[PDB]
Order: structure tokens, then sequence, then C-alpha cells
RNA sequence: GCUAAACCUAGCCCCAAACCCACUCCACCUUACUACCAGCAACCUUAGCCAAACCAUUUACAUAAAGUAUAGGCGAUAGAAAUUGUGGCGCAAUAGAUAUAGUACCGCAAGGGAAAGAUGAAAAAUUAUAACCAAGCAUAAUAUAGCAAGGACUAACCCCUAUACCUUCUGCAUAAUGAAUUAACUAGAAAUAACUUUGCAAGGAGAGCCAAAGCUAAGACCCCCGAAACCAGACGAGCUACCUAAGAACAGCUAAGAGCACACCCGUCUAUGUAGCAAAAUAGUGGGAAGAUUUAUAGGUAGAGGCGACAAACCUACCGAGCCUGGUGAUAGCUGGUUGUCCAAGAUAGAAUCUUAGUUCAACUUUAAAUUUGCCCACAGAACCAAAUCCCCUUGUAAAUUUAACUGUUAGUCCAAAGAGGAACAGCUCUUUGGACACUAGGAAAAAACCUUGUAGAGAGAGUAAAAAAUUUAACACCCAUAGUAGGCCUAAAAGCAGCCACCAAUUAAGAAAGCGUUCAAGCUCAACACCAAAAAUCCCAAACAUAUAACUGAACUCCUCACACCCAAUUGGACCAAUCUAUCACCCUAUAGAAGAACUAAUGUUAGUAUAAGUAACAUGAAAACAUUCUCCUCCGCAUAAGCCUGCGUCAGA
RNA sequence: GCUCAUAAGGAAAGGUUAAAAAAAGUAAAAGGAACUCGGCAAAUCUUACCCCGCCUGUUUACCAAAAACAUCACCUCUAGCAUCACCAGUAUUAGAGGCACCGCCUGCCCAGUGACACAUGUUUAACGGCCGCGGUUAACCGUGCAAAGGUAGCAUAAUCACUUGUUCCUUAAAUAGGGACCUGUAUGAAUGGCUCCACGAGGGUUCAGCUGUCUCUUACUUUUAACCAGUGAAAUUGACCUGCCCGUGAAGAGGCGGGCAUAACACAGCAAGACGAGAAGACCCUAUGGAGCUUUAAUUUAUUAAUGCAAACAGUAACCUGCAUUAAAAAUUUCGGUUGGGGCGACCUCGGAGCAGAACCCAACCUCCGAGCAGUACAUGCUAAGACUUCACCAGUCAAAGCGAACCUCAAUUGAUCCAAUAACUUGACCAACGGAACAAGUUACCCUAGGGAUAACAGCGCAAUCCUAUUCUAGAGUCCAUAUCAACAAUAGGGUUUACGACCUCGAUGUUGGAUCAGGACAUCCCGAUGGUGCAGCCGCUAUUAAAGGUUCGUUUGUUCAACGAUUAAAGUCCUACGUGAUCUGAGUUCAGACCGGAGUAAUCCAGGUCGGUUUCUAUCUACUUUAUUCCUCCCUGUACGAAAGGACAAGAGAAAUAAGGCCUACUUCACAAAGCGCCUUCCCCCGUAAAUGAUAUCAUCUCAACUUAGAUACCCACACCCAAGAACAGGGUU
RNA sequence: CUGGCGGUGCUUCAUAUCCCUCUAGAGGAGCCUGUUCUGUAAUCGAUAAACCCCGAUCAACCUCACCACCUCUUGCUCAGCCUA
RNA sequence: CCAUGAGGUGGCAAGAAAUGGGCUACAUUUUCUACCCCAGAAACGAUAGCCCUUAUGAAAUAAGGGUCGAAGGUGGAUUUAGCAGUAAACUAAGAGUAGAGUGCUUAGUUGAACAGGGCCCUGAAGCGCGUACACACCGCCCGUCACCCUCCUCAAGUAUACUUCAAA
């Protein structure tokens, strides 16, 4: 018994819990996290934030929700860009948003006092 | 009825209170119980087990302050002061002091250690109580068969049923340990904190301690036996190893640490013995037997040591270092056990750990309480490189979150599917989804895991779920033969089959040839025409019928008369209760509260008697006789003494 | 100290019979070691060899008595001296060591450790070592390195498998014994190499004699056994009203599912089972439980002696005490975890791919890819609503804003407490055994204790990777000729007999192989019986089926079943019986303590290396048991049938020999009023596998898984008391 | 006994000789010149005094009698023979 | 014996590998110029190609005429002859090549040291010693392992033949 005892070590790694914390119809607050994963899966909507880990969390109190919409990325990312021209004229890529239809409104217009 | 069973009084533990004893007569440090004569003696840090999961520094010897400061491989732990101020809710011969006594017994020695008895006013009462109560036997031996019991039965057996208890482990009669019963003893002491009820309240408690409803007081919770092994000093060279002083022994024969061979020293081998003669024996063959020889007496060498012709052997039957005392009831992830009745809830994803036989967290489960949403939920929502899964309103329901507690689980096995390694094998090792087993019920033969089925009782009632293996392959249409010829290439040769080509066509109507056999041709058929699965070793294993009408039998499942808390491992929450003492009327034996040395089918548990092999193994005493005496055999044995014992086969009376 | 057998000293037989088994003695018809690993009890009395040990002597009282231990002889080192020994001694004297007398010898090396301050070197008879690559079965060439590179010598060793060596004998067989070869690659010199004078309870062979060890055992006395009288234990027991076969069953059933059986107890033997009975298996494994031994493992020098300093006095311009170093040996401790049993090999932290495919989720001694970092600012600044969170905790991750300036990328990429530096921001780990004791090794076969078949060595159990047996298409051979016969590539069925594989009860015990008596069963049948084919002119042969009623040798070696060989008969078959049977036996060794040979190891110890020897208990309780024809040789068949010659048979009858069983002492022996064999008599019935009349499905033909015919139980029996050929008692026969 | 030989002894000579002194050149690179011969169809004889600036006083062919290609029996020679 | 011969075109004339010799020049009077012996400075070498192939010719090796006008670095033992027209320097004709240079025969000019001492190396002559040598030191030669091989001695246990028996 050689070269193929146990070499291929290392394999031993726990789970890191990355997915969606707050499914579509749930009431999320403002600062919860929505979901965390490596590799963009759900690009920022309307009313979602980004971190340092490509995560995203709710801006503002409402229901998450879920489209599709078309993908027009920043002129930074090259890559992106070289990906786009490399598509036929008729194509879309369609990428997964997340969305937080606001409730509450920002203020009340509140009787003060009667000078 | 033999054997048995009980008596309870002597004495023990606690403090409550004082502080105790001690030479008539001789004798006692030499060899202790010895009338008598010329020689140093004293003061010493205790270690160690154990806990930090090892272990070195570390670990204990009135109240409050305060378990604070402080010290501490700053971790397990340790931890001050100033200030303050004359009886038993005991024991009653396995209990109580071990005690009738520190008695024999082990013993050369330190050292360890029990029971004696049972009526009373007269035992200078003759004369016995009332038999009854466990274990072993008699009155009284068995009469097909099989966990010693049930339904029964007019009856004992005969009929059907069911695989001893406890502990472990996923799983049990298992052939895994425990066990002969009986009587006695024998194994959960409490903690910061928490729950319930009393009393007062922003205060209570009989200074001190706690206060954004708190404190006080009570009730309720933390097992036993079991090593190897260390420390300090005694006791041990009377046997073994060595040394010291003075003594003893060694026939004879042949002839010098010479040879054979008495006594004598040790035992290389056989056989018997193996609970024997002996916790190391009996015969010869064995080596020596004027010398490294054996031994009588006394003294010296004692464990971190002595000794040692090294056997790491011996030092009082067991020496890889003898026993005792006090630390040690040591420790121990480990074996074993952990006592009366009944009801209810009650099975776990994983991680860390000098760790996977152990511990913590998490998770499961239990109790009391405040809150409201707990599960299948429907459109929809949830990725570029198949069964599926998450949220999910109405809808079935009544379950879920939290607070405060704390023990218990945290080694699993099998089945259907995805699998992973193995041989697309294993009652093979590990996950994911569901079920079962650890929990009874009816079957597949005896089955854990397979099918059906759960809320617990009776009735000599009714209706149902699961439920009984089937099945025998081999013929065959079997009438019948001219020729252009030996076609051509190679083949001396294959012409019809060593090899290739086209494969025509005359027979009236069909192969330049589909097989067989020829070196090669010779011969025999055919295409077509004319009726035509079992075998392995103790002996195979339920009797058994193909022919009376499809439906029966078949649970602890459902129903019928009553009332229902009365079928889980560990754990938890509750209602009762055998015995004793205490305070209460009782008083032919019971009630209210206070306490547990409070409740035995087991811990190769201890004490006492008795079954079991068992009347089996072991066993002796030479013969006749007038018990005067005589006869047969053996002898390396016998005489006195140093060592050692203390009256230990003579008489008198009874055993 | 005495005569050691006599003037001393004692009674081996409680009484009857002599069942079975064992032991102590007497003899034995032919052999004298041929059963046996061994010449191991009893008798002869004895001849020649090898290894080792100088010979005597001692060792493990209590399993190993030696090939070990010690020295008469040689050699190494230390000591210049007197009052307790060493010493009332003095260098030829003593102390501490290596080897083994005597003979031939002690060849080389201080790189490394130790001892000598020896002015830098000595010491190997101290610890230890004496080499490799290519060549006309090798000298000598080319060389590399150090200390030399095994010199002499001995040889298949007590010397790692090769090993049962080669080689010639010793016998009928020789892994037993011995004459020579280095090739012993790990032999080889006072860790001593070789011969030899005497010797060995040391370990292995052998020539002429020897015995019951066996061939094949028998008769007698005693011990001893049974009954009648007496007393009188222990190991052990859950209760037993206790059978057998098939299958299951925590995996070998007297109590379970189905069948066979079963009147009651008692003695006389039994050791197959009740995984039988005495010891918390001694072999394997766990223990943050121990102890012995060894140092270069982690620590302290308590103690001894010498060193430098201090007080301590004499000198000038010599004893104690305290502080640190050195050698000795002393004082405490440990030897981490996984391993489909333990060591060995490998691993110990983290990230990703498939298992885990669509929220999370899960296993690595399952197959892979990577990291203890890498590049620019230093607003990588100070604050703070809400969340994710590696399934716990400790530890990690995103973030609206608020103040201050604007007009980071990556995937793991790491480090807790205490402690230390630091005036103080801040910093300190290959603690990798990475949730991390502040630093601790090797062995125990001299081991102890608490436990585990949670976890091993033998079994049982399940699998069938390996093998064997049969069949299926023929590939290929077999002179034409696949299928008389052999048989590749594959599939289908049976095996648990070999090697493993899994650890499911059996480590508070299942005693381990051969070899002895005894054998039970199965046929994948070696032979005796019957058939078909054949490369069958006959025997000798081959193949396939039935038949297990029977038989299945004598010996030489290595402990080993297996393993080689000599001669037989027709054959010297396989498998299971817990590698059948140790409560029937055996010890040869396999698990032990001591020693030796070569090696590993600085040391203790070990080679799963080789041998010298190594206490084998049981008093029976239960179940169960304890009395009924086989072959070979010979004679008429004989040289027959068969050819080309050699060669050479079928059946039947008869004589004799053995096998196993049933009997006897009159001849022969052990011997005597008996019994036994070596001596003598008897032993008898076919076995299902084939070949044939007659005809249909299938008017042919055709043996019948269509109708019908051929080779196709006899034996013993069932009316008090004395002796016995009957018997342990009981019982039986005779008693004119 | 003759001779050879001697790091063999003694004595006498060497007059560019053997040294004690002195001259131009080889021991530094290119053309010509040779040799053993790898190219090849290609003489190569001597290959240490006795052989190479020897046929060389010269390798476009003539030197070259060596083969790629053709030649002949009278072979200009009563041949060539450079084939040993 | 119908060539192993020679005759008709071609070729070898570059160095696998080793190398002597003739010329070019390795520098300060090298290379340049005047006085026909009145002085200095940079401190110089087409060595070969290409055509006319010169010298000829069927066909061209140092070339007379057009392209290298530079680059090398007096070297250590040893070596050649030279006692004076010698060593060393400065110029021409030509045997022979049809064909020629830097070679060779001849014809010319300038012109050293020491010209003295010894066998230490070498050669010669006279006396003499030794000789295992004689195709004569390039000799004989001694001892290391042996095949076709010729023999012997020792050797523990073995097999065969043989003397002694009775002279007791
Ligand atoms: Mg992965
Ligand atoms: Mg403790
Ligand atoms: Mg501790
Ligand atoms: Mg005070
Ligand atoms: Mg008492
Ligand atoms: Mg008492
Ligand atoms: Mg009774
Ligand atoms: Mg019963
Ligand atoms: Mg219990
Ligand atoms: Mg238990
Ligand atoms: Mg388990
Ligand atoms: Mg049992
Ligand atoms: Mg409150
Ligand atoms: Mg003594
Ligand atoms: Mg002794
Ligand atoms: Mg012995
Ligand atoms: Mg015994
Ligand atoms: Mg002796
Ligand atoms: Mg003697
Ligand atoms: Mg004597
Ligand atoms: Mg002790
Ligand atoms: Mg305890
Ligand atoms: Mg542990
Ligand atoms: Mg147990
Ligand atoms: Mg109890
Ligand atoms: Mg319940
Ligand atoms: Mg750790
Ligand atoms: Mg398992
Ligand atoms: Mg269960
Ligand atoms: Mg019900
Ligand atoms: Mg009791
Ligand atoms: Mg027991
Ligand atoms: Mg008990
Ligand atoms: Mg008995
Ligand atoms: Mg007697
Ligand atoms: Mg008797
Ligand atoms: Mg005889
Ligand atoms: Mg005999
Ligand atoms: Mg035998
Ligand atoms: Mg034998
Ligand atoms: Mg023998
Ligand atoms: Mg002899
Ligand atoms: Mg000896
Ligand atoms: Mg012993
Ligand atoms: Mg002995
Ligand atoms: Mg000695
Ligand atoms: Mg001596
Ligand atoms: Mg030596
Ligand atoms: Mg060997
Ligand atoms: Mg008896
Ligand atoms: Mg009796
Ligand atoms: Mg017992
Ligand atoms: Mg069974
Ligand atoms: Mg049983
Ligand atoms: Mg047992
Ligand atoms: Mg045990
Ligand atoms: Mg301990
Ligand atoms: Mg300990
Ligand atoms: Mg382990
Ligand atoms: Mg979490
Ligand atoms: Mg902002
Ligand atoms: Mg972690
Ligand atoms: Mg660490
Ligand atoms: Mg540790
Ligand atoms: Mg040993
Ligand atoms: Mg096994
Ligand atoms: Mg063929
Ligand atoms: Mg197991
Ligand atoms: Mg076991
Ligand atoms: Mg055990
Ligand atoms: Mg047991
Ligand atoms: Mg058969
Ligand atoms: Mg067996
Ligand atoms: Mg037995
Ligand atoms: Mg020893
Ligand atoms: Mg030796
Ligand atoms: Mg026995
Ligand atoms: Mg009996
Ligand atoms: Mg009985
Ligand atoms: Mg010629």
């Amino acid at each position: 018994k050689s070269g193929g005892s146990s070499k291929n070590l290392g394999g031993k790694s726990s789970g890191r819990r990355q997915g969606i914390k707050k499914m579509e119809g749930h009431y999320v607050h403002a600062g919860n996290i929505i979901a965390t994963q490596r590799h963009f899966r759900w690009h920022p909507g309307a009313h979602v934030g980004v971190g340092k880990n490509k995560c995203l969390y709710a801006l503002e109190e409402g229901i998450v929700r879920y489209t599709k919409e078309v993908y027009v990325p920043h002129p930074r990312n090259t890559e992106a860009v070289d990906l786009i021209t490399r598509l036929p004229k008729g194509a879309v890529l369609y990428k997964t948003f997340v969305h937080v239809v606001p409730a509450k409104p920002e203020g009340t217009f509140k009787l003060v006092a009667m000078l």
C-alpha cells in the first residue's frame, strides 16, 4: 500500500449556510439580510443593497418581490461588455433581480400647534 | 415430631460535671518475675495518597466582617485582620465498645482476633410449656410427556397454551456473568439557585444580609463493595545467601582438589500420588563421598537495603522487591448491585474534547405559568456552468413561542429507494427519505427488523384486518435421381467442396453442386418434379384427498350490559402505604404531624443451621487360646545424650 | 558414641467374592527397538563418532540443573600508606574489570563517545568498525571515500529463508550421523579464531549381545475393586416431571415449529453431550491505573570530591562556613489520537468539485484541486438602527445613517487564556498533538490490577474473490474424424473441504497439530457385481451410469497432516465429524520464565530467525449406550476364440491361505486342578444398470413416463442350605 | 678462446666540437609543400639516421598504369605486365 | 589468354584526426623619404578570391591589368651550422618545368664573439676488469593463473585380492 492510501486529504469542510433568508411575500424590515451566497445569484434591484460578499439586504420596510428584468451592467466591467458584445442581435440576458415594495410612507404632516 | 424457633440483662455511644491513678510480704533492664561486687546513652523542616481528568510550584489539622482583600503552573484552588461580643423521639447478643477478653488460634517475631446465657416465688420445685412458625427428614416413594402454571374437567395425570429472574447491549432461555433455601446485617448524607405555602410589606429577620415588590420560615434533590501502589518505624539471617569462633563426621576396596563403593549431601528419569503420605512424598537407575565436602552451638550483615561461584535468585509456604501500623472508607472514563402499591408524559441532526468504554454544549423529554399562532396550506415566487424541496391565506384542527427548573438520551439493528468502498458478495463499514425493533396483540413453521392491528376489565357474546404455492418443452408428413461436362485460370491434381470467375442450359419437368466420403476421381443424401438438469456428510419428514353447488374459519381491531387512571428502556411529574419513638381520649391494635440505621428473587456479599454428590471417595486390628501362654513374618533399626516439650497409654470411679 | 543383625525394635491381612479399569512384581512359543520425534520403565553391562564445555564445584528450595555460572592461566586500569576491616598487609602488595588452563596466535583503525590538563598527543586485551562500480569463470587495470577497507583460521554451524545444499559413505528406504566447497554479504580473533592429554546425569548417531515396546498378547500374587458391619468430606447445584430426528433460534437445543418414542424404579461398566467442574485467559486489546530495567527523554544537584570568590590568621614592598561550575550516582514524571483487533504505512488546521443534481443540511484510511499568502492608498478614520452565523459555546460575516475628506481584489490564506517587552499606541507560536498541559523518551516473553469477543489467535456462522464437479454454440487438436479422448474465449447450476473476507454469543476460559483404540455418515467410486462406446483382433487401457454390504499394508527421515523413498496385494480414494476423538492417552513443539548463534538497538529488550529442557486435575451428577460373507493363489478349460507373429481371455466345479464374526483344550505352546493363542471347526439369499416377441398416436419403424412376457426365509427361544464350568450383588444350573 | 655489452676502472684526444662564451630562424597566425587516410570512380613506395619542397626542380588535363562509360585478340613490340 | 593489360571525357591539388619544412609579416633603421653613409615620426602583412588563364589552349597553379593597402603580438627547456670572409645581412642568370616561387646550381657586395680552459653530458683512441649474452642489452631473464594435457604424494570413513592357525 503506497501512493493510494489517503494522499487526497483536505476534504473536511462544513456547510457554509448560504441561501435565501426571506422568501417572497415576507414582511422584511430595513437592514435585514435577504440572502447570502457566492457568485452574483440574485442581482440587486429596487431598494436592495450589496455588501462586500456579494450579498443582499433590505433597505426599506416592505415585502420582498422577485422579477426578471434585462441586464445592463456598468461599462467598468470589461468582461460583461465583452460577453454582451459576443451575443447576437435579438439577445437578452434577463437576470433575476430583487425588489422591496414599500408599505409605510416616509412621513406624515401632523398638526404641531395653533398660533 | 426429630431437628428447631423467641425470650433480655450484662453492657455499650453522646455530650451535659469534675481535671485522674499510682508501694501490705518478697521479684523483676543479666535470659524479666534471677538477694549479692571495678565504667558511650537526650534535643532533628514528616512524608505520602488524592484534585487540577498526567503531574514537578500547589491540595484543609459563640456570630458577623468574609468566603472580601490577598496569594496562586494568576488555573485547579487557598484564604486574615483592623472592628465586633444528672437524660436519651439511642442500641437490646449478626445491634450496641472487638470484648463474658485483647481468650485461644497463625506465630521464632512485629502484627490480627468471637460466641458462650435464656420459664420463675422456692432447682435443698423433678416435672416441666402446650404441641403450633422457615431451612433437612418420618407419619406418606415413584405410575407415559417434556419452566413444573393456567382454561378447565364430575376426576390427580390424560385435553390446548406458552422458550426462568436481574445486569449489559440494537438484539436473549440462550451455551455472558450472579445464584441451595431459610433468619439477621447490607447500598442517596446536602449545595448558589429554583418551585409550593405561611407572616409583614417598600420592609421584613431576635445587630451583621437582601431592597425599581422584597425578605423571612418550612416542605423538596446529589449510593455501596472492589485493586495494582507510595511514605516513616517497628518485626524478621532459628529456613534460605554470605561472614566470624570454637567442635563433630566421612566403613571398605584399588592405588593425586585419583577411581569404585557404607553412612551422608542433592535429586537428571520412569511410575504412583493430584482435596494425596506430603500447601513438594515413595525405588533404582543417578554425581561426590580426605575435600571448592556436610553439619551440632552462638553472634553479625534488613529493603533507597542485605546477600549473591548473576539464578536480576533468596531474605519465613505467594519477593521485578515479605507483612503491620497511621496517611487510604485512597484513587479508578472500569465489573457487580442499588429493597412497598398504582396512574400519566416519555428515543436523540451535530460539534468540541491528549477524545470516540468518559465529559460539556446543542438537540429530544418532564414540571408551573404568560402569550398566539404551530402542521398539510393555493396562484405565485426560489440558477449560467427524476422521486423532489422552502414560504404559503380560506380549510381540517389545537397546537406552537417564551419564562424558571433540573435529571435522563447523545455506542444503535433491520427493511424499500439514492448511494459511497468492497466481488453490480457477506447477519460486510457510513449518510439521505419513510417504517419497524427496543411495548403489548393476530399470522408467515420455530423469527426483532416481514403482513395486519394500539388506550389497556370482566361475560360461557357478535362482525372484521393480515392468513394455506403452483408447475413437467422434445420424433415427424422419411415418396425419389439423364446430361452439353472432368467449364475456365493455377493446380503434373481439385472434376463438385486447397484458392478465384461467370453461374448458362439440353433432360418433357428442376444446383457448374447445399452436406457427407474421396490425395484424385469413385460412392451416399438434399433442393424439384408422377398419387406424394441434478449432488455433502446423525434419519425423508405434518397425516392427506384431482369430482355436493362462494362461502366459511380467522386478534387485545369495531360493536353488545356497567364503570374506566389501571399494558414502554433511562428519566420526570403525582395519589397511597407495612415497622418503630415522640405529643394527643385509644387499650383485642387503630388516626393526626415530627425521623429515617423507614420496606430484598440476586451485588462468585458476611454470620448460624441444614439438603447435593453420599452413606459414594479414605480408613485401620497378624493367628489360636486356659487370655497363663504359644505360633508366622519384617527390620538401616535400637540404646543414652546436646537441640525441643512439660506429665501427655500407671492406679483409683465414670464415660 | 555404639554389633549394625542381633541379647534391640514391630505387625503389611475388620470379614467374605475376586465383575470391569489402573499400578508393583513372576514367565513366555520367532524377531530383539522393526509401534515410538527420542534405548523412555525392566534386563544386559556394553563398541565406535559429532557440537559445546579445562576438569572438580554451584545455580532458577517449589516444572527449565545446562551448551549457563565461578577460576589454576593470561591481560587492562587504580593506589607510595598505618592505626576498627582494605591492614596490624606494603608494587613479587592490595582493590575494580575482560577472557578462559596447557599448544599455534591476539592482523588493522582514536573520524565519533569515555579515561588520561601530559604544552595538542596517548589509549581500541575500552565502547565499536574492517568498502562499492566496468572488464579480455578471476588475478590486474580506471578509480571514489575514509579507519581499515575481514589478515590468519573455521566451515551447511546452537550461525536470517536459500536449508531437506552440493558432494561419498553409513541401511531396504537417511530432512538422523559423519570426509571437503565458500557461496557465513549478517563467521572471523582474550565480546577471543583452530587443534588437542583426561572428563561430562550436557545436547545429537552407531557395530556384536538385551529384554512384551509391537508384530498378537496371555496366565498367576499383591496393591486394588465389590458386598456385609462404622464413621465419614470437598469441588458442584435457579427449579427438572431431564429421549431422539428435521429447521430455526445472541448464529452447535433434552424444554422452540413438525414427526418417532415413552410401565416403575436399583445395582455392574461408559466418558459422546449437558459449549462439564477449581482460576475476574497468562495469548489479543482499553486504561491521561501502576511497577522493574535503560539514558543523549523533561527537570533539581539533596550527597560525595575538586575548582574561582568572601571572613580566617602568617610575608613582603593551615582546619570549618556561604555563593556558582565540574564527574559520579541520586530525587519526581511520561511514553498523545484514527486505524473494519493492535503495531507498521499515512494523517491531525482551513477553502472548492460528485456523493449532497432545485432553501440549509450531512460521512472520509471515498477520487481530486489549493493555502499559513499575494499587489497601491493609509478617511483600511471615529461612531451606530437592524441581521447572517459552519449545525452548541468561544470564535466569524453585511450594514441605512451621524462627524470628517469628494467635486480596495482574492477562496482557504490562521492563533484564544496566562505571561513578557512597553512612560504608551502596539507587539510576541510549524503551541502543525493547530479549541492549543510552560518544558517528559525506549522496553517488559520478569510483569501486576480494573475490564473487553464493544476488539484478536482455533471453532461455529454468512458470503464464494480463489478451486473443483456437470451442461450449453462449437474455437482448436486428435492421420478423413469437434463431441473415443483433451479443450481457449463465456454463461448457466452445487460445495463451504484450501487461502482469505466480516467479529455475530463464546478472553469472571471453547485446553492448539500430528500419532495411538474406536470409528459414524456422503459419493465427485481405487477394487470385488452389471452395461454403452472406443484410436475395443484379447489382457493391459480410456470414458459415462448404478452398487458404500466390505476392504483401504509393512518401514526409513525430518516435531509438524502435507513433504522424499524400498517391497506388496485387485485397492493402500476424497470429504464432514469443535482441522472427529487430551473429563481415554501423548508432549515433539506450537503462548511463558534461563542460555547460546548472527542481526536490530549508545543501553533495557526484540527478530512473528534457529535448539537445549520445561508439573497435563477430576472421587460420574444427568442424558445416551453396554450380546443377530469378502478377497487372493492353484488344478480339466492351455496355450482355447482372436493373427501375421508375439501375446493371450471367457463361465462353471474343486483344494488351500487371510480378512471380520461365532466356539474349544484332546494333541502344540504360556501352563495346570482353569483360562489364553501361535493350536483346531463353521460362516449360506438376488439387488434395477441393461440387452429382447407383439402396434398404434407416428396403418413404415418402434423395449411400455400405453396396454403384456424374459436372466425378472432360512437360524438359539415360549413349565432353607452345599457345589458350579453361572455370577460383582441380583440372577441362573445340579444336589439320587 | 673470439666478439658483443657495461649508469666499466685508468690514461690521451674532440677546436663548431662534447661543455665553460656568441650569432639569424622553429616551440604565435595565414599561402605552397609532403605523409597514414576518412571524401572517392581517384596509383602512393620509403612511412628514427637509410623517406617526402623524394615523382614534386610544381596535381586545368598532360602528371595517374584508379574506377563511372567503350575497346581488343595477334597483346606497336614475338606485348602489357605499375598483378605479388 | 578472349585480361589482373593499356588506350578515348571526368576527376583526386579542402583536411575524419596528427604534423615538419619555403614566403607574408610579429614594429621604431618593421613603413616612408634627400644628401649616393650630413635625420625622425603613427611607438607595418591582397595571405585567397572574381575574367582576360599568364605560361599555353579541346577544357584553367603563385596571375601582367578594375574591390582586402587593415587585422599579427620575438614565445619556457631544446634546436641547425658557424675559429673569421665564417655566423648574420644586402642582389641577379639559369640546367627543369610549353607553364612557374618564396625552392635548387652558378655569378656578386658589407661583415661578429671568443680565438682562452675541462671530461661534469656526448664521440674517438691505448691499457685493463666482468660476461648465466652469441641474428650479439631491442639479449638471456626470474615468479605470478592453465585450457588439448603428461604424472605423483597425502587423505576419515568404504569395496575387492592376499600372508599367519595344527609348531596349541
Ligand atoms: Mg467536497
Ligand atoms: Mg481523588
Ligand atoms: Mg492528580
Ligand atoms: Mg478579631
Ligand atoms: Mg457484638
Ligand atoms: Mg458488638
Ligand atoms: Mg418445616
Ligand atoms: Mg406451573
Ligand atoms: Mg436489577
Ligand atoms: Mg447494571
Ligand atoms: Mg450495542
Ligand atoms: Mg444459562
Ligand atoms: Mg418583583
Ligand atoms: Mg541460620
Ligand atoms: Mg551459594
Ligand atoms: Mg533433565
Ligand atoms: Mg493429575
Ligand atoms: Mg559435575
Ligand atoms: Mg565416586
Ligand atoms: Mg570413601
Ligand atoms: Mg513491601
Ligand atoms: Mg471506592
Ligand atoms: Mg480515559
Ligand atoms: Mg458484568
Ligand atoms: Mg437493600
Ligand atoms: Mg404511556
Ligand atoms: Mg490538547
Ligand atoms: Mg459493524
Ligand atoms: Mg425490542
Ligand atoms: Mg379498543
Ligand atoms: Mg432475606
Ligand atoms: Mg460465581
Ligand atoms: Mg446473597
Ligand atoms: Mg456422584
Ligand atoms: Mg493391620
Ligand atoms: Mg476390608
Ligand atoms: Mg526363541
Ligand atoms: Mg517371543
Ligand atoms: Mg508406525
Ligand atoms: Mg521406527
Ligand atoms: Mg531410533
Ligand atoms: Mg563401548
Ligand atoms: Mg565444566
Ligand atoms: Mg522450576
Ligand atoms: Mg531439576
Ligand atoms: Mg570464572
Ligand atoms: Mg583459577
Ligand atoms: Mg583484531
Ligand atoms: Mg543459515
Ligand atoms: Mg475401596
Ligand atoms: Mg458400608
Ligand atoms: Mg468446582
Ligand atoms: Mg440449540
Ligand atoms: Mg440446554
Ligand atoms: Mg463452563
Ligand atoms: Mg476477564
Ligand atoms: Mg494513579
Ligand atoms: Mg498512580
Ligand atoms: Mg486506537
Ligand atoms: Mg449558530
Ligand atoms: Mg452614507
Ligand atoms: Mg473549529
Ligand atoms: Mg496546541
Ligand atoms: Mg501531556
Ligand atoms: Mg527468555
Ligand atoms: Mg474464526
Ligand atoms: Mg481440425
Ligand atoms: Mg463480535
Ligand atoms: Mg476469548
Ligand atoms: Mg476474561
Ligand atoms: Mg465461561
Ligand atoms: Mg455414483
Ligand atoms: Mg480436531
Ligand atoms: Mg475427550
Ligand atoms: Mg538472565
Ligand atoms: Mg563461537
Ligand atoms: Mg487425566
Ligand atoms: Mg449409574
Ligand atoms: Mg442422579
Ligand atoms: Mg600494370
